[PDB]
């Protein structure tokens, strides 16, 4: 057959899944599996889920269904389903397997380590449960502080076992560590920092890991062979990992503590934003055992394509559609978030990620989307399709995309990672970092400036703290090398958050967050076959090993020890000053971005009236190519802010003459100390020369000049 035939004749476009009814009295199944000569449910045990409790018989319904409803009439000695389990028993040709039910609303406790004992245990048994009985009942859409459209959202990327596995908090958590509910306990740090929208790692369900063991502290150092995961290994897309889970073997424990969260981020005046994994699954199977050959892209004679050790769906295929769209609704409408961002979105077609965006917008119509814009379609098998990615930007204002021009431009970037860039002492052209802080990147067209996610570090490849000492060779176990690094760190900071575009914040990135491998075993290089995997050897100016050479640029498969977000660094202004200015910074930097629109214009049209370069390349001793900046705007209310940056190593100056004259008896906002909205009393950093004037090496400023 082919998915386009498959289409034509067994298109569905009634409701799927599972409904819990009747206050758990009641079942009523459905599944899509054209295909299949029977298909009956098995269901298992809530109380020992690998206990088979009996095995009922599926209906053939429309459009290549199967239907099936569990009542008072089951011979099941059932008469609450509530929170028992189930999978499908599928039967084509003779032989039969077990499949997932796609549109599982929650899933029993789930550890791939036992996936070789038998055919149940391979995937994943599906839950009976009700999410809307569940969590916080006010829980709504949220209510932003200080975000009106795209151009006004700080995005915040935070994985939930990361920010609370710090063993050095445990004293101050009362909810287990790395968990939905435990994440709730530091959010008060999140609202105080500024950001408007936290964009969560992947929370829907994932396959390699073992749930069992989440509450066991990965302590010791690690960057293979973890039960840690990122979670880009899709095994469900209504379903949440249970890894997040006060209880991972009650299936409506992580729905109500989901649901907790996300109602305290929103209390807090705060957004949730989803990292959705619709590229790739884990496994062939998973789809493959539910209709062959139909809902991956696949070659002409039908094999499926593939991605990570998984398949590709094809968002192209009707169902595959669906499945999206249902997805991106449920979750907009179970768990009233404020976004998504999509992973690899560029192996998606447009049209499926557009209306996406208009489903979850006639939902929550404040909902943002962004995602990986790269150009990465793989498709159908001679079916080329416009793709979701960067190219789609000129016939959008809709979904904006990672900006990798500027990440490659200011420190480095795929291919060429810990080259010296524009904060890390290798000059770069200043127009072309100038169309990056004005969002127009040049390896794309971005007609508006919110199709632009601006970035310079993520949870991908190293921190820009350890991007930056591997960029300038400087060991940062020496104190001078250390401020160096923050120094720099700051001055990255203070570009994203001045640019236009939306400006997206990897956690961490405010404090200086590093994956630096500290095993004890590891102080020096160590022979080949020990070296830790995704690492990288850190060498100073003179090819000498840092102290501690090996840093992790791909921590997916790493331990707590290489993960977690470090709070007394991010805190502790007596232990960890430079960490605490450099936070200090962040904040204020997103203070001032949000005390006025100068810096979030809403069009193209408007930021060419307004922004302005000062530093011409080639005059006044600014090479065409090099490491300073200068630049104007003119607010909406008739404000004018500049923005200077040195990351030069000397003090360098910026010529202002009789044309920017008026930039004189400005009001300095931000220094090499401090940032903020309001008028530093006794700046520093800056001199006032006769041609303009004057910044210390590794320096930023921002100037306002009123007259009101
Ligand atoms: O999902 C694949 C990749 N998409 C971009 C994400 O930001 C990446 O983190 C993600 O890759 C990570 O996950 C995969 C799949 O488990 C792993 O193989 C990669 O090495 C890891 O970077
Ligand atoms: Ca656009
Ligand atoms: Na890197």
């Amino acid at each position: 057959t082919s998915w386009r035939l498959k289409d034509e004749t067994y298109s569905y476009d009634g409701k799927l899944g599972a409904d819990l009814k009747e206050e758990g009295k009641q079942v009523d199944l459905t599944l899509w599996s054209p295909s299949a000569d029977k298909v009956s449910v098995v269901v298992y045990d809530k109380n020992d889920p690998d206990k088979v409790v009996g095995t009922v018989a599926l209906e053939k319904g429309e459009r290549g269904t199967w239907k099936q409803t569990l009542d008072s009439t089951n011979k099941l000695g059932i008469t609450d389903f509530t929170g028992y389990y189930y999978q499908y028993q599928i039967e084509r040709q003779g032989k039969t397997v077990l499949a997932l039910d796609p549109y599982a609303k929650s899933l029993a406790a789930w550890n791939s380590d036992d996936s070789k004992i038998d055919d149940a245990h391979k995937v994943a048994k599906a839950a009976f449960v009700d999410p809307a009985k569940l969590g916080p009942q006010d829980l709504t859409y949220g209510k932003i502080h200080n975000f009106k459209t795209r151009e006004d959202a700080v995005i915040y990327e935070a994985h939930v076992r990361d920010f609370t596995s710090d063993p050095a908090i445990a004293k101050d958590l009362t909810k287990p560590f790395g968990t939905f509910e435990a994440f709730i306990e530091k959010l008060d740090y999140l609202k105080d920092l500024g950001v408007t929208h936290i964009q969560l790692l992947p929370v829907l369900s994932y396959y390699f890991v073992n749930e069992l063991k989440n509450h066991e502290r990965l302590s010791d150092y690690a960057s293979s062979n973890s039960n840690y995961n990122w979670g880009y290994d899709p095994q469900n897309y209504f379903s949440l990992t249970g890894m997040y889970s006060s209880d991972p073997k009650n299936p409506e424990k992580r729905i109500a503590e989901f649901k907790n969260l996300i109602n305290e981020i929103h209390k807090r005046g705060m957004g949730a934003i989803l990292d959705v994994v619709y590229n790739h699954t884990a496994k062939v199977d998973l789809f493959e055992d539910l209709e062959p050959n139909y809902y991956h892209f696949m070659d002409a004679d039908g094999t499926p394509r593939t991605s990570f050790g998984g398949g590709r769906l094809g968002t192209t295929h009707h169902m595959t559609k669906r499945l999206l769209i249902d997805s991106i609704k449920y979750l907009v409408d179970t768990y009233k978030v404020d976004g998504f961002r999509f992973d690899m979105m560029g192996d998606h077609d447009a049209a499926s990620i557009e209306e996406a965006y208009k489903a979850a917008r006639a939902l929550n119509p404040n909902l943002i989307m962004l995602g990986e814009g790269w150009r990465t379609y793989a498709g159908d098998e001679n079916m080329p399709t416009k793709a979701a990615d960067q190219d789609w930007m000129k016939h959008t204002d809709t979904v904006a995309v990672f900006s990798d021009d500027i990440r490659n431009n200011l420190k480095s970037g795929y291919p060429n990672e810990g080259q010296p860039a524009f904060i890390t002492g290798g000059k770069r052209d200043v127009n072309t970092i100038f169309k990056n802080l004005i969002a127009q990147p040049t390896n794309f067209e971005a007609d508006s400036p919110g199709d632009v996610i601006q970035y310079i570090a993520a949870h991908d490849d190293l921190t820009l703290f350890d991007i930056i000492a591997q960029s300038i060779k400087k060991d940062p176990s020496k104190a001078e090398n250390y401020a160096e690094i923050h120094r720099r760190l700051r001055l990255g900071n203070l570009m994203v958050l001045t640019a236009q575009g939306t400006p997206f914040i990897h956690s961490g990135q405010e404090y200086g967050r590093t994956k630096q491998f500290r095993n004890p075993a590891y102080r020096t290089p160590v022979a080949e076959d020990k070296v830790p995997n995704k690492s990288h050897l850190l060498r100073d100016k003179d090819g000498n090993p840092f102290d501690y050479p090996y840093f992790i640029h791909d921590s997916y498969d790493s331990s707590d020890a290489v993960n977690k977000f470090d709070w007394t660094k991010a805190t502790d202004g007596k232990a960890y000053p430079e960490n605490v200015k450099s936070r200090d910074y962040m904040k204020g930097l997103i203070a001032l971005r949000q005390s006025t629109d100068a810096f979030r214009l809403k069009s193209l049209q408007d930021i060419k009236d307004r922004v302005h370069l000062i530093t011409v390349p080639g005059q006044n001793g600014v090479e065409k190519e090099d490491v300073v900046i200068g630049y104007q705007i003119t607010a909406p209310n008739g404000d004018i802010y500049a923005v200077f940056v040195n990351a030069d190593e000397k003090a360098r100056e910026f010529n202002l003459g009789t044309a920017f004259a008026h930039l004189r008896n400005a009001e300095v906002l931000a220094d090499e100390n401090q940032a903020g909205p309001v008028g530093i009393a006794n700046p520093k950093g800056l001199e006032w020369t006769e041609k303009g004037l004057k910044l210390n090496a590794l320096t930023a400023t921002v100037l306002r000049v009123s007259q009101n």
